[PDB]
Formats: C-alpha cells, structure tokens, sequence
C-alpha cells in the first residue's frame, strides 16, 4: 500500500452513438421525439449498457439527440473498469444485431437488422476496434455539457430512486 500525493485521475468526456435498424419504411428518429418515448427508451437502454459494462453509476445518457434518420444517444464515463467493458461489449452487441435479422422472419419481423456506431471524433466505429486506447483519447477529448442538461440529470437521479436492484434477502 504505497501513498502520498493525492492522485487527480480525471477519466469523463461525452460519446455520440447512432441506433438505426437499417429500413427506410420505419421513422424510427420520429417516435423518440416524443418525451414519454425519450424516457422510457431511457430506462431500456440504461438496462442494454448494464449487459455491456455501462451501469447506470459509472455511465449515464447525457441526452438524446434526434437527427437525420437516424437516432444520436449522448453518453458519460467516469471509471476505467467499465469503460473497457463498454468497447469490448459493443463488438459483441453489433454481433447480437446480426441474429435479430435471421430472427426477424423466425419470429414475425420481415428484417430488422439494428447496429450501433461511435464517434468521438475522427475515429469511426471501425477506427476504435483495431486500438482501444485510441477511443479514450476522443472521448475524453470533447469534455461534457450539463448547461442544457440539467432537467435530464433530475430524471435520471429521480429514476435510481424508482429502481430498487440489488435486494437485502
């Protein structure tokens, strides 16, 4: 147990993901205009990052964006331990979204194929695979936004207290 300084260790910046499933029948960007979609989509994806290492203490949604046809989700992180875990599992989840296709007609879907890409700066999601020290650069490149974002921060912080994981028994 070595000590003496007091260690700084400053690891938050902002992330922009694109969720499309690839149709140009479906508005998608459309539906999460709405507010109640917003938050309630907020509460499914916080839920898709715990599987991936994005739990909901260390990496949170900023905002969600709505451009193009296509959907931008903002996100936070803060410790090391869940960022690896973030990168390595959106290889895995982009994988899943292949199996959503194939299961699309087996389920009763004609084709949905969703993916998810990153961008943190001038590094693609095929640009963040090959080295992952790289995506921390850009991430933590572009510092955050709270200005505009202070009415989310209440709506997340009120639905940790709704959510009760974790039981005593």
């Amino acid at each position: 147990m070595a000590a003496g300084q007091n260690g700084h260790e400053e690891w938050v910046g902002s992330a922009y993901l694109f969720v499309e499933s690839s149709l140009d029948k479906v508005v998608l960007s459309d539906a999460y205009a709405h507010p109640q979609q917003k938050v309630a989509v907020y509460r499914a994806l916080q839920a898709a990052l715990a599987e991936s290492g994005g739990s909901p203490d260390v990496l949170q949604m900023l905002k969600i964006h709505r451009s193009d046809p296509q959907l931008i989700v903002q996100l936070r992180f803060c410790g090391r331990q869940p960022c690896g875990r973030f990168l390595r599992a959106y290889r895995e989840g982009a994988l899943r979204a292949a199996l959503q296709r194939s299961l699309a007609a087996a389920l009763a879907q004609h084709s949905v194929p969703l993916q998810l890409e990153l961008r943190a700066g001038a590094e693609r999601l095929d640009a963040l695979l090959a080295d992952e020290e790289r995506c921390l650069s850009c991430i933590l490149a572009q510092q955050p936004d709270r200005l505009r974002d202070e009415e989310l921060a209440e709506l997340e912080d009120a639905l940790r207290n709704l959510k009760c994981g974790s039981g005593a028994r």
